[PDB]
DNA sequence: AGCTGCCAGGCACCAGTGT
DNA sequence: ACTGGTGCTTGGCAGCT
């Protein structure tokens, strides 16, 4: 094995080298001329990965360099691959111009992808959430921080032990997640998508609060009401400092940044979400959620916030009601505004791309066409009685200026690129004009000399035609080439024809590629001056987004409550939940079937119900719809009911050997009299009474000391005596049965299901039998 | 419906549903790459390349190497329902191996699937039970005319050219008759070519093996995990074997364990006979590689010249092969080593016939040896012969006119040329006749170099022709040979499968089970095949002593696995035995066994809104019908997941009916106390139990069975390990005093 | 409409004219 | 040091059919 050497490299590998140095870990696209390449390891990873080739370059003093390549133009494409694949890309290009550079020319990392800090449309996925996060661990405790870089929606978070840092995970999913060297609790982390191991130094809290000072322009960071926050302020610095350096470009629409602190909104732990499928099914997918029936907005980052919304029911009741009066107020205004909506679109990831100087001409005109819509909707929601709707109004804007900018600037239907040019619109730039008329006037001149030298020589085949290669030239065919012109001089044979030029010919060639060339130059200038002139008002932009976003997910939510003969919950002083023919959102929907509605009376003097009955759906689904219900109630919309009040909720447990024992475990730790508790059939023992010890403890536990509002679904009939021995505890029973009944459970349903199963009738005789032994001697 | 590739350039696009479909499974927004993601999803696909379909891909008539799993069955199959009963029908187009039942109920027909697994099944519009049959793979459903009796028989008649299926012992079951022609039709109808490698058709009769549920195979993870997939399975521990197609032999012969003592004993001694040669077959029988899917490509004339490489391969493994058998004391193994065959006639065609590593097509020539054909050879040598004038051309003319540049070429539009560089076209001939240029370049052509262009064009032509017509007559030669053939790659893969299972005998210490007469189960020093090599940590062996006199075994203690894998490995070593394996124990005498039934696990609804109790149920129910005195019971905690007493009631109930009536051989593991007075009460039921050591900070689950009941209940202890409050645990413990004192 | 194969623009390399 | 050929990834499409 040879002993490499720096200075025995080629300059173009010297300098590779040393841009690769700087991302040893991640694929570097090293651009030479059209291609962006890839050596050694890389462009062996490459192969693999892309599925291209794997070629070599030669080298005279050493052994030969392994290499591999894409298209520039063609790079988006294979992005995508790496990213969906988890993969990093550094992306090098070429700066300075090689026909000045003495040597190689000059190559820097202009940008990094990596799959939480994309903002493109095609990477991305429309009505879903893309975040980068950072997770850090303490002796004290936990700290997290997530972004959405396409929204500039900057959080922060400082969760006490892990069972919250889990959940934190489950909710915000990160595509991409960053995290220190020294990370204890791998378990939380390990086998997760895009993971990052950082080094420690990134999470220091003082350059945390320097380089987060520094982005959002302030001197202390007391305003965001995160100063006070430093395991969360070392995720975020250690986020930021990233965020920055895969884009390398100024981050404007990071302004602001957030602290999530858990009392303001209703916990809830990661089974309890997945259980309570509000946007994910138990089986992966998205279908038969609650999401998937609430979700029927039009814009996809209106779908995108309910969603986050789904997940983050507020506890701020002054949030609550004007989300219950914004509902109420738009119901009739549904069907006019909800197609108007529509033609906004996704503003906010328009917007990111605006602010990172990579927004595509369709980007713009769907800007535009967003900016059509605005004095409609204000007229709209003018007559609509409600302060939050006004409020949204005021804060959506009108952009005229803007509007009537990109009216004139940019053409109707757009190119996807600038690159060739076609962007701009005639009569925004009389310079353009001029040189695009100059360009059409070659044009023109060009077509007449092709009829003018075919009468000219009389020949019926000649024709005038232009190759990117040998430019201008008229072609004539094999059979009359030899009567061509003393003047013609030949520029192309081909097989059954030959292409000539003439001083005329390479004249207006001459004038067309550089008025072409001259435009295509300014339109590029001109498409970089919308910019600087939509970037001053950006600030105002991601509101009035924000306001059309949220405007979506109410209107959605008042056109649900409509179709879906929802109501309006009230809230009470005390803990307690009030059902009056109660249904469960997504059942009800997915099954044809008429879905058999509930009450439920849960406050402080009743607070635990014993469910007895049959093994069957009908309890988890009563259970289930009693947390969907509180769950909507709380995120200010309406919900599935004839009737519903309902008291302070500061969490909802949804559990449904020693895994039953730490989630039972969890609940008797954490709960409290504010809290909803879902529990089914615990007791798994070793024995015939350890599981029914347990099952009592726990519920004497929540009854008496916890004093939660507790639904807990047994099959112990001994269960049922506990509202004769404690205050607070009550019996019900589903009684296809799906209807609540109070009182316990009449039969001892058992040998009833064995029967059904198909056990021999000599076998539950004998059991039958049995079963009066049993229960006459007790 | 099927998908369609409409080919638009240089991709296959497609529209509409098809689309939306197509995104989902080929997760899109090289088309080898995706039929393989299709096919196996059990998707048909149309090939449209006019403008229309020149081929169509069914995921259960595929013979491609590049779409098939090597190591994985792939079966069409077809299901068909009748006031009577069902008939079922499954072929491996790539073996020929055509098979044919007729099961009288759901259960039975449930099993069939669960076992066979088609990649694509083929049914009657007018099915009845759904249930068996939705949300799997590959459906198709047929009309009710393509299984027609008469038809059926005609037809099948015709494919085995018999006028009667007597023979062939399927004359009896017009059921099984019109599953099978329904299937056989659409096997000719997707292929499209005579199927010779299809000669026969067989009627699998129960009392030949030990009956097994889909439950129960799935519980036992014989070649499927519980979670889908192929690891810490039975099958991932056994097979080892070299060769794909005794892979796929052996997961055959462990989902049909047989009862027939014969081949039982005789697979025995061919194992014991094979030990000390293991070392020696294995590296020669991986040469031979998958010869049966081989000839499967032969028979439908579609091997390429790799495959013909291969089978040429695997010829010259055999007197290899044959001269190590030939020591070997077995009159099985001597019998394989005649099935096997020598091929010698076959073996030297391939070798003259072919080169040394041919190209992956025909299509382009190269294939054929020079030697075999004197034709083809001159015609070589002419297309050679203008070869070396053109290229003594390149030298005489850049030499003649003096321009380094100066290169001859060829391209498919203008033919042979004489390029010459921008810099030096001034400098042509004046006979060079220019007829395309390039940027940086001219290309010319003269007389001299157009004639031999024609002699060389010509030339290939030819050969190319003549290699093609050569390659297909290797089939009319080698085809007339395909029963042998069929015969030898049967013998290879058996072989395979008895070497393999020879060496994991040796590997990891498995003894021989002797058989008994009466119905019983003796092992000293138990092991599961599987556990103890997935588990780092050593495995606890365990004994069992069931017969006659001690028929059911009252499982007690605490379960965290232990007694689970107690019972399963129970069953593993029982169906090993019965697969003429030898079995991970120190000693094992085992008596006749007619079914396992294996009630463990946890089992996951899938008909949901009915309970996991009522599975248990169910299950328990088939097991109370069908179970007798030659079964083997395995039962995990039922009575859970319902009312103490209810559940406890029916508990007793099963074991005493499953004791007193039934008297099969049960191993009934259960938390209920009250379950251990039963053999006070009853005569062949015992007490056995497994516990815990408890010292100090430690605490363990000890995996050893004990004679006798369990003393303690461990329910609290997991309860305080698991953080339950030290205040709630006291409370329990409390309460659980209350309630034993009682009763 | 269906193929070949030329070309894109980096850069290093090799071979024929430069002391 | 110079000059004018060579090679190299994949995708676009001219130039043939």
């Amino acid at each position: 094995s040879a002993i490499e050497n720096f200075d025995a490299h080629t300059p173009m590998m010297q300098q590779y080298l040393r841009l690769k140095a700087q991302h040893p870990e991640i694929l570097l696209f090293y651009r030479m001329g059209d291609f962006y390449e890839l050596f050694y390891d890389d462009a062996k990873r490459a192969s693999q990965l892309l599925d291209i080739s794997l070629t070599k370059r030669g080298a005279s003093a050493g052994e030969p360099i392994p290499m591999a390549g894409i298209p520039y133009h063609a790079v988006e494409n294979y992005l995508a691959k790496l990213v969906n694949q988890g993969e990093s890309v550094a992306i090098c290009e070429q700066i300075g111009d090689p026909a000045t550079s003495k040597g190689p020319v000059e190559r820097k990392v202009v940008r990094i992808v990596t799959p939480g800090t994309i903002s493109d449309e095609a990477l991305l996925q429309e009505r879903q959430d893309n975040l980068l996060a950072a997770i850090w661990q303490d002796s004290k405790g936990f700290g997290y921080a997530t972004l959405d870089i396409s929204s500039g929606r900057f959080r922060l978070s400082e969760p006490a032990d892990r069972e919250t840092m889990a959940a934190e995970l489950q909710r915000t999913n990160p595509a991409e997640l960053l995290y220190a060297e020294d990370f204890a609790e791998m378990s939380l982390i390990e086998g997760r998508r895009g993971l990052r191991r950082r080094p420690l130094w990134e999470f220091e809290i003082d350059t945390a609060r320097q380089q987060l000072n520094l982005q959002f322009g302030t001197r202390d960071l007391v305003g965001f009401g995160v100063e006070n926050a430093p395991r969360g302020l070392c995720a975020a610095g250690c986020l930021l400092q990233y965020a920055k350096d895969t884009q390398r470009t100024t981050l404007p629409h990071i302004r602001s940044i957030t602290m999530e602190r858990e009392q303001d909104s209703i916990i809830m732990d990661a089974a309890t979400r997945r259980n309570l499928e509000i946007t994910q099914n138990l089986a992966g997918g998205a279908e038969n959620t609650l999401a998937s029936v609430l979700d029927c907005t039009v814009t996809p980052m209106g779908s995108r916030m309910l969603k986050r919304w789904l997940h983050m029911p507020v506890r701020d009741t002054r949030v609550l009601l004007e989300r219950q009066q914004t509902i109420g107020a738009l119901q009739d205004f549904t069907a006019g505004l909800q197609p108007v909506l529509r033609q906004v679109g996704d503003l906010e990831r328009i917007l990111a791309r605006l602010a990172l100087r990579t927004a595509r001409p369709r980007d713009l005109a769907r800007m535009r066409h967003a900016f059509q819509q605005l004095p409609e909707l204000r007229a709209q929601l003018e007559t609509v009685d409600s302060a939050p709707v006004q409020a949204l109004r005021e804060k959506m804007g009108e952009f005229a200026e803007l509007r009537d900018l990109l009216e004139r600037a940019i053409i109707d239907t757009p190119p996807v690129l600038v690159r060739d040019g076609g962007v701009i619109a005639s009569g925004y730039n009389e310079e353009l004009d001029e040189w695009r008329a100059l360009a059409d006037g070659a044009t023109d001149y060009l077509e007449r000399l092709e009829v003018r030298e075919r009468e000219r020589t009389g020949l019926d085949t000649l024709k005038v035609g232009f190759n990117a290669v040998h430019g201008y030239y008229i072609q004539i065919s094999r059979g009359q080439s030899h009567l061509a012109p003393i003047n013609y001089m030949r520029r192309q044979t081909l097989k059954n024809a030959e292409r000539y030029i003439i001083p005329e010919l390479k004249e207006y060639e001459d004038k067309v590629l550089t008025s072409k060339g001259k435009a295509l130059a300014l339109e590029k200038q001109l498409y970089e001056e919308l910019f600087d002139l939509l970037l001053p008002h950006l600030e105002a932009l991601q509101q009035s987004a924000s306001a059309l976003a949220e405007l979506d997910v109410l209107v959605n939510l008042a056109e649900r409550a409509y179709t879906l003969n929802y109501t309006c919950p009230t809230f009470i002083d005390k803990p307690g939940i009030r059902i009056t023919e109660g249904r469960h959102p997504v059942v009800e929907q997915v099954l044809n079937e008429p879905f058999i509605a509930n009450p439920l009376n849960l406050s402080p003097q009743r607070r635990m119900l014993i469910i007895t009955g049959p093994n069957m759906g009908g309890k988890s689904t009563y259970m289930r719809q009693t947390a969907l219900i509180a769950l909507m109630a709380y995120i200010g919309s309406y919900v599935p009911a004839q009737k519903v009040e309902i008291g302070p909720i500061d969490r909802i447990f949804t559990r449904v050997f020693m895994v039953e024992m730490t989630e039972t475990a969890n609940i008797l730790h954490n709960a409290t009299e504010y809290s909803l508790v879902l529990m089914d059939e615990i007791g798994r023992g070793t024995s015939t009474y350890d599981g029914l010890s347990l099952a009592w403890a726990c519920a004497e536990n929540l009854a008496n000391k916890i004093k939660a509002l507790t639904l807990f679904a047994t099959h112990y009939f001994e269960l049922t005596q506990l509202p004769e021995k404690m205050e607070g505890v009550a019996n019900v029973h589903l009684d296809f049965m799906h209807s609540v009944q109070d009182g316990a459970a009449s039969k001892s349903y058992g040998l009833a299901v064995a029967a059904l199963a198909g056990v021999p009738k000599e076998v539950i005789k004998r059991a039958r039998q049995k079963l009066r032994e049993l229960e006459s001697i007790s």
